[PDB]
């Protein structure tokens, strides 16, 4: 009942969605970008121990 | 003596490098996971157009 109606509605939901599902991946990337930034924080931490206390 | 400390130090290195890996493997099957959400919604709107340009 009423089709030209539940079209309308479907459309506008459909562009609501797609800027909702991409802004939900940048808040992903985000985090992993988070937790890729610490791990390689730790493996420069750990590379400049050596560097400054191995032995010359 | 023989480095072993430095021995253990390129070990949690090693580790790091690992961790690394698997958190791109994970990043990666949902970015996939979003790819097909994506695609999902596309062809939501793909279809609604097509049905509505068959009338006209």
């Amino acid at each position: 009942h009423m089709w030209v109606q539940r079209v309308k509605e479907k459309e506008a939901e459909l562009k609501e969605a797609e800027k909702e599902l991409h802004e939900k991946f940048d808040r992903l990337k985000k985090l992993h970008q988070d937790e890729k930034k610490k791990l390689e924080d730790k493996k420069k931490s750990l590379d400049d121990e050596v560097n400054a206390f191995k032995q010359r």
